[PDB]
């Protein structure tokens, strides 16, 4: 149903953020340490 | 309605390509460093 | 909504496979710095 697919699609979409942002800071710290 | 939706997953997954692509271009300048 | 779930699908298999190498590639960089 609709409803669930919204629902899907935001637990989708924030644990995409959750892993984007542990990358970022991941990254910095190495750019950081060239 | 579903246009809405259609138009939120666009803007989602343009923010998602642009956040990759910037970070597989720092991921290949790193690589170059190390 | 078929049409609309498969091409979710799609992306979001894509999404996955791109962050994995991403992973893959971070933390062999971490290693050598």
């Amino acid at each position: 149903a609709l409803n669930t697919l919204v629902k899907q699609l935001s637990s989708n979409f924030g644990a995409i953020s959750s892993v984007l942002n542990d990358i970022l800071s991941r990254l910095d710290k190495v750019e950081a340490e060239v």
